[PDB]
C-alpha cells in the first residue's frame, strides 16, 4: 500500500525501497497528484539516501512513459547522446562534441533546455548559435533525416515533468532529479558518451544504463568535471550487452597535453557561442583538446553497438575522426546546415 | 555570503553542519510567510537526515519563539514546569495534572491531534484549551496549572504546520514543541522517542541552564513506564548526566505495553477519572513515575540533590497527590476555572 508517509519515512530512516515505490512515487508526480512539498521531501530524502540504479531506473522508466515519442521508424538505430548532468557545467563541451560527432557521420539525438540564469543550458547556446530548438517531434525527426543531428526541447517532450520542475527551480539543490536527463531522452538513442560529476552516482547511472540494450560511456572527470577531462585522468564505466567495464583512462596516452582546470568549464550562451565558433573555425588549445576527446568518446561509444572493434583502436580511431570533422570545416559546414535547416521552418 | 536555500539545503545535503546563523534565517523565512512549501520541506527533511545539533536547534527554537505571542510579564511562576514529549493514554496529561497538585506550576503547550491527544482529552474532561495569554496566566495564578495552545500562541507557523502534515514523516520540526512553550518554563520533564536526539534536546537545555530531565524508554517510548527500563539526560547547572534508569528499582512491577494502550477521547478521560480517583495499576505507576521525574526536574532549579533520595521524595509526592484526592480535586478546580470565563 503506497504512501507518501511509508516511502518518505523508509528514506529518511536510510533504507533501500521496495522494488515499485520510487516508480510510484515519479507516478504520482508526473500526473499532478504530488504536492510541491511532497515533491521537494522526496527528492531530498532520495538524494541523501543515496539512490540506487534500480530506483534511478523506476524514475527515469516511469517519465519515459509520460513523455512525447518521435514517430515511427524515424531515430536512426545507431544515434548517440553526448551530454553531461552538471557541476559550473560544460554546456560548452558537450555542445561542440555533439555538433563534431555528427560531422563525423555519427546521427546525433540531443535533450534538453533552457537555464534559469546565464549559466548556460544546452538549449541557449544553441539558441545564440541560431538554432531553432523548440521543435516538435516530426521537426525534430526532419532534422535527423536532413541534417544528421536534433534537439528535443524537455518542456515539449515531458509537459507532465513540470511540476517536477518548477520544485526543482525553487530549492535549487542539485538532487536525484539532476540524473534523469541523459537517461529520459524522448529519442531514446542506445549509444552515448554521459558525464557526470560525482563518481558514486556515474557508477549507478551505468547501472540504469547497462540495463538497457545501449553502448554508453559514463564518464567522470578525476578533477570533478562532467566530461572527459585534460587536466588529469577520468573514470570511466564502459557499458556495453548489459555489463559494466570500470576503467581509469588517461588522455595523455594519445598525446593529449595536461590543462589547468580554469580553461575548460563552460559560461554564458554569447561566450559558449563564441567559443562554439572559434574551435569550429579550427583555434588550437584547451578547448578544443577536451572537445575532440569527448567527441571521440561518443564515436567510440557508437562503435560500440555494431563495430566490435576493439577500445584501443576505437579511440584511436574515434580521434581521427574528431580531429578531421573540425579541421576539413565538416563541423563548421554543418552548424550552418542545421543553422539553415531551422531557418527553412 | 548572503544565506540562500541553495546554499544551506547544499551543505546539508553534503551532510554538513550549518554556518552559525543559517538555520536561523531559514526558520525566519519559514515564519514570515517567504518560503515556499518545497523549500519548507526540503529545508525540514535535510535537516532530519544531516542530524541536526544543539546549536542548529537552539536557532530554530529561538527564531520561531520571537514570533510568539508572550504570556504577560510576571504571570508565570519562576518555577514553573512543562510535562511533555515529542510524539499512549495521555500519560503527560495525568501527569500534569498530578505534579501540580503536588504544588509544583505546570504550563503545558499543544495542539488538538481518530487517537485523542492530551489537549483532545482535556476537552472531553470540560477543560477550556484555547485562552487567550491574560486568561492562561490567570489559570495559573487561580488553579496552578495552565494550557497555551498552539495555533494561538504560534500563529505565523502555521506554513511549516501545512508543509508537515503534508509529507507526514517525522523531522526536526517534531523536537521544536517542547523548545518553543510560549510560557518558557525553566524546568520540565521531556519525552523523546529517540536516542539521538534526546541528546540533542538535553543539549539546548543545557546552553539554556534549564533542569530537565530528557527521558528516553529503551522500548521506543517518550515517557516513562513500567514496561522497560529507560534513559536519562540529566540536565541542571548547563551541564548533563546521562543516566539509565530503571523502576524496578523502585518495586514498580513489570507491565505490558497493551496496558498502556489509549483510544478515542471519551476513553481516555475516563481513564484519567479512574487514576485521579485512586484507581492501582500499570497506568497509575507510568503517572506517578512521570510525575516524580518532573518534580525532581522542578527540584533541580533550586538544589543539586542526591538522585534516588529525589526520586523516593518525587514519587511520594505524587502518590500523596492522587491519594489525597488533591489531582482530582485540581481537575475539578481547573473545569471549574474554565466554566466561570463566561460570566
Ligand atoms: N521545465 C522543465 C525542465 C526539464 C524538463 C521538463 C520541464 C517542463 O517544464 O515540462
Ligand atoms: N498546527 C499548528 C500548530 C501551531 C501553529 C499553527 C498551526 C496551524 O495549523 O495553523
Amino acid at each position: 500500500v503506497p504512501s507518501w508517509p511509508q516511502i518518505l519515512g523508509r528514506l529518511t530512516d536510510n533504507r533501500d525501497l521496495a522494488r515499485g515505490q520510487a516508480a510510484w512515487a515519479m507516478d504520482q508526480i508526473m500526473t499532478g497528484n504530488a504536492r510541491p512539498a511532497q515533491i521537494a521531501a522526496f527528492a531530498v530524502a532520495m538524494t541523501m539516501k543515496a539512490p540506487t540504479a534500480d530506483e534511478v531506473g523506476e524514475l527515469a522508466g516511469v517519465m519515459l512513459s509520460h513523455a512525447h515519442p518521435l514517430p515511427a521508424d524515424t531515430v536512426p538505430d545507431d544515434a548517440v547522446d553526448v551530454v553531461g548532468t552538471g557541476g559550473v557545467n560544460t554546456v560548452n563541451l558537450s555542445t561542440m562534441a555533439a555538433i563534431v560527432v555528427a560531422a563525423a557521420g555519427v546521427p546525433v539525438v540531443k535533450h534538453g533546455n533552457r537555464a534559469a540564469s546565464s549559466l548556460s543550458g544546452g538549449a541557449d547556446t544553441l539558441e545564440a548559435l541560431g538554432v531553432r530548438i523548440d521543435l516538435g517531434p516530426d521537426l525534430v525527426a526532419r532534422s535527423l533525416a536532413e541534417v544528421g543531428i536534433g534537439f528535443c526541447f524537455a518542456p515539449r517532450f515531458h509537459p507532465s515533468y513540470r511540476h517536477a520542475a518548477a520544485v526543482r527551480r525553487e530549492i535549487g539543490v542539485p538532487t536525484v532529479f539532476n540524473l534523469l536527463g541523459p537517461l529520459t531522452n524522448p529519442a531514446r538513442p542506445r549509444a552515448g558518451l554521459i558525464g557526470c560529476a560525482f563518481a558514486d552516482l556515474a557508477e549507478v547511472m551505468a547501472g540504469v544504463f547497462a540495463a538497457r540494450r545501449s553502448s554508453v560511456l559514463v564518464v567522470h572527470g578525476d578533477d570533478g568535471l562532467d566530461e572527459l577531462t585534460t587536466t588529469t585522468t577520468s573514470t570511466i564505466w564502459r557499458v556495453a550487452a548489459g555489463s559494466v567495464d570500470k576503467l581509469t583512462f588517461d588522455p595523455a596516452g594519445f598525446g593529449f597535453a595536461r590543462a589547468q582546470l580554469d580553461q575548460l568549464a563552460g559560461g554564458d550562451a554569447q561566450a559558449n557561442a563564441a567559443a562554439v565558433r572559434a574551435v569550429l573555425g579550427g583555434a588550437r588549445g584547451p578547448v578544443r583538446d577536451a572537445v575532440v576527446l569527448n567527441a571521440a568518446g561518443a564515436i567510440v561509444a557508437h562503435a560500440g553497438l555494431s563495430s566490435r572493434a576493439e577500445w584501443l583502436p576505437a579511440w584511436e580511431e574515434g580521434l581521427r575522426r574528431a580531429s578531421a570533422a573540425i579541421d576539413t570545416g565538416a563541423a563548421e559546414q554543418l552548424l550552418a546546415r542545421w543553422v539553415r535547416f531551422g531557418r527553412q521552418i
